């Protein structure tokens, strides 16, 4: 079903990569998206493969970037017997654009 | 900033209109949408004004529905002392699809 | 760079399909959507948008998407030029949902 | 019905700002939006679409943009045809974001 998500923001920090079990990479980063007295909310991407590289290379604090992707929810149990209900955007690509 | 969301999915409940504090009507629906072994993600949609009582007119649990809209983030204290981070997507119209 | 298309409409024809030379499927409708805004003068206008879809799809497309259907797109737009140079806009489906079951 | 675009490009000209009879601008430019995706022969394509933005915004996109200007758009795809009848399709913008101060 539909499902699609662009975004233009910042990114709070530096980009996390991390490796799998599975042995594949997985990227982290937050953006705050500067709302269009002025506020911005922070989603936070997830990257796979070649892209999730790609942003550990180029991206850190700060660095403007766009991003095209889609939205997704996710629970687990945390740390202590909490059940986190998650929501975020899974890059099919991601663009640098300015730091 | 670029910020911009569609998604087609089916309400998982029955739409809830409340009624706010300044006088202005706030709508509340989940869509639910398979992604395209087949898992769908739960997105939290909010509708305001006129677009969110005509949700509450024609959806209900079930109905197919399509929904462009930007995507926010929000943080609050809960019942006990407990801070809830909050992602949905704030809807600027609401395409009713199919039941 | 960001290029990204979404659209819920309905077809005009029914769809056509085609193979290229390098033996890839290619299928074509041209959607109608009814803009949700009404103009200043209080009607309701369409824009009709060509698709183009590519391999497994354009053969789903075609089984089951017909005049009238109502589909989604997902994609991105593409602008080419050809001799008689005709300017043509379309949106390339990464894509399509089918609204209905007809 | 929905109907979405969103694209980051750069401008090809300078933008072009013109008035309607009913008092109300309407800013013109075209976006070059490099693919993200290389083709088959392995070479990077570009899309040149036609934006069109109203009223305060127009002024805006005049000030500040200019061609080779980086630029955001959020809007919606629009078809119309006029007589010597020309088949055009653009895309009104709800907003437009500088991607660069200059
Ligand atoms: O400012 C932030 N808010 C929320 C986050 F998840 C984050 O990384 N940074
Ligand atoms: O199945 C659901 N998951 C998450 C929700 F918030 C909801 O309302 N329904
Ligand atoms: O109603 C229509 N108007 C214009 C077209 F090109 C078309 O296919 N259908
Ligand atoms: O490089 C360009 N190609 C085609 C065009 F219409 C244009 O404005 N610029």
């Amino acid at each position: 079903m539909l499902n699609r998500v662009v975004l233009v923001g910042r990114l709070t920090k530096d980009p996390e990569l991390r490796s799998t079990p599975n042995g594949v990479n997985v990227g982290t980063f937050t953006l705050a998206v500067n709302r269009t007295e002025r506020e911005a909310d922070f989603i936070n991407v997830v990257v796979f493969k070649k892209q999730a590289e790609n942003v550990k290379n180029y991206l850190s604090k700060g660095s403007l970037a766009g991003v095209d992707g889609r939205l997704q929810t996710r629970n687990y149990e945390n740390k202590d017997g909490q059940r986190v209900f998650v929501t975020e955007v899974v890059a099919d690509s991601v663009q640098f654009l300015e730091p």
